[PDB]
């Protein structure tokens, strides 16, 4: 792919984070803490899951960024509507305002309803995410495998501003403590 030139500098929005997340000083890395991180509750925070949004909002154009997932057992990545539900249980689907892929139990799946099996021969250590607002496209790339395509959501009905979306996953196993990191341009 030749999307690298639409690179954008993404930072994480502390105020949207689940209360157990630890966001680095530069707002470029996030990981699961072993306890509540001593923040006040607010209506923006994801309550049920270890999720956080990027600060940037996109309503036009072409945008590209990269995320490091090295050594993680579970995570979700993509974009979502600014107005997604924050509290309680919900599925990751375009009907609920999410365009995502994930790793769970040694399989990769796209967040369609129902979910779609992905075919990845080289487990990725870094994921590239491309959004074309006008075209209604969200695409995912395997940076570890020379940029190979993972998945394309097309005919997307965004229906509002978009925000970068992250889930570090739970760490019940003790094998999923590693952070998500926004990779340099
Ligand atoms: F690839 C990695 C990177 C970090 C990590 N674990 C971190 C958990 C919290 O203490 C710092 C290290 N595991 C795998």
């Amino acid at each position: 792919h030749h999307h690298h030139h639409h690179m954008v500098h993404i930072t994480l929005d502390r105020n949207t984070a689940n209360s157990w997340l630890i966001i680095s000083k530069d707002r470029r890395q996030v990981r699961m803490g072993d306890t509540h991180q001593n923040v006040s509750d607010n209506k923006e925070r994801f309550s049920n899951y270890p999720m956080v949004l990027g600060a940037q909002r996109f309503s036009s154009g072409k945008m590209y960024w990269e995320v490091d997932v090295t050594q993680k057992e579970a995570w979700d990545l993509g974009v979502c509507r600014d107005s997604v539900q924050r509290k309680g249980q919900f599925s990751l689907s375009p009907e609920n305002g999410f365009w995502t892929i994930w790793l769970w139990q040694d399989s990769y799946e796209a967040g369609t309803s129902p979910q779609t099996t992905l075919h990845i021969q080289v487990p990725p250590c870094q994921i590239g995410i491309f959004v074309d607002y006008e075209a209604g496209v969200v695409s995912f790339y395997n940076i570890t495998d020379h940029g190979s395509l993972i998945y394309t959501f097309s005919e997307c009905v965004f229906a509002g501003p978009l925000r970068p979306f992250f889930n570090v996953g739970f760490n019940y196993s003790g094998g999923n403590a590693a952070p998500l990191k926004l990779c340099p341009l």
